[PDB]
């Protein structure tokens, strides 16, 4: 397709619960099949280059005789873990994507830890934000900005993601209006980095936090498809659960459930989905004091683990969670939804994914216009 419709690029995504989304890529010539990691929230395009153990299938560059070597390393630290690679440079390109071929960037990954997942079905990374938090440096053009800049691809991609294997469509360089109903409503995208927004009101069943919208956005509000979880500011986090707590007090569950220390089970088929609130996110809008609101389920944040091997019940993580990186809008937040990353407007659409885990009382939603003043004050300088 060119406009509206892209058949081929439907259900090209897919993966395990917890594990996230990966899609099918090429790498050198001749062509090196790679499930590859969709993340929106880092910049580099890194592959496995050698035989760890997890993997099951790695960049072998001595075969390929369109690789270029950089000359150059990259070591990239995580919180939990770290890997490192080798600079170079590759034709690239997506069987289920658009029909063409890039030469990018590649980190041919060396070393490793706590990065590839055990169990686990893929072998690299493609990070879609900006040069501007790509390692080592902005000078390390992302894959999406070769893309862009060596074929007719239009300037943005979109993902529904469906939510043990998962699915979903990655739709590289336009929309497919099937995989919403209603309208797209779009927030701006605030600074060129990682894909940050700004949180402009918070509710929990239709109560507002009432808190300084400034903590919403501290000291960061993003869209991530590498994390599951919503993640929000310790002291957001705070007040949100506190108030989940109250809508639910219809049931007790112990201090630690709250904070994932622990799971919780019920038995097959009776999750009390009826007893946990909604949670509503409003929007920077685009017009000066308009605003939208996305709404999800306890569907979402609420999580099946399933690979629990001392229980023979149904068992749930709570996928709501403290940060101090501020708000991430994760896997939790964009099952919800279809999420249009439009680059070349600097905005991020929202609107009803056609595939999300709903009951028959309440839906996901995506509502506006709202007004809302001082949004520019919620966020951080
Ligand atoms: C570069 C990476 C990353 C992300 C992941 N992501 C996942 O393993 C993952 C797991 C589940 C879901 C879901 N749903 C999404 N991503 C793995 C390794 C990894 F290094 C680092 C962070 C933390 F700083 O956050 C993001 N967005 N990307």
């Amino acid at each position: 397709g060119r406009r509206g419709s892209f058949v081929e690029m439907v259900d090209n995504l897919r993966g395990k619960s917890g594990q996230g989304y990966y899609v099918e890529m090429t790498v050198g010539s001749p062509p090196q099949t790679l499930n590859i990691l969709v993340d929106t929230g880092s910049s580099n395009f890194a592959v496995g280059a050698a035989p760890h153990p997890f993997l099951h299938r790695y960049y072998q560059r001595q075969l390929s005789s369109t690789y270029r070597d950089l000359r150059k390393g990259v070591y990239v630290p995580y919180t939990q873990g770290k890997w490192e690679g080798e600079l170079g440079t590759d034709l690239v390109s997506i069987p289920h994507g658009p029909n063409v071929t890039v030469r990018a960037n590649i980190a041919a990954i060396t070393e490793s830890d706590k990065f590839f997942i055990n169990g686990s079905n893929w072998e690299g990374i493609l990070g879609l934000a900006y040069a501007e938090i790509a390692r080592p440096d902005d000078s390390l053009e992302p894959f999406f900005d070769s893309l862009v800049k060596q074929t007719h691809v239009p300037n943005l991609f979109s993902l529904q993601l469906c939510g043990a294997s998962v699915g979903g469509s990655m739709i590289i360089g336009g929309i497919d209006h099937s995989l919403y109903t209603g309208s797209l409503w779009y927030t701006p995208i605030r600074r060129e980095w990682y894909y940050e927004v700004i949180i402009v009101r918070v509710e929990i069943n239709g109560q507002d936090l009432k808190m300084d919208c400034k903590e919403y956005n501290y000291d960061k509000s993003i869209v991530d498809s590498g994390t599951t979880n919503l993640r929000l500011p310790k002291k957001v986090f705070e007040a949100a659960v506190k108030s989940i707590k109250a809508a639910s007090s219809t049931e007790k569950f112990p201090d630690g459930f709250w904070l994932g220390e622990q799971l919780v089970c019920w038995q097959a088929g009776t999750t009390p989905w009826n007893i946990f609130p909604v949670i509503s996110l409003y929007l920077m809008g685009e017009v000066t004091n308009q605003s939208f609101r996305i709404t999800i389920l306890p569907q979402q944040y609420l999580r099946p683990v399933e690979d629990v091997a001392t229980s023979q019940d149904d068992c749930y993580k709570f996928a709501i969670s403290q940060s101090s990186t501020g708000t991430v809008m994760g896997a939790v937040i964009m099952e919800g939804f279809y999420v249009v990353f439009d680059r070349a407007r600097k905005r991020i659409g929202f609107a009803v994914s056609a595939c999300h885990v709903h009951d028959e009382f309440r839906t996901a939603a995506v509502e506006g216009p709202f007004v809302t003043l001082d949004m520019e004050d919620c966020g951080y300088n």
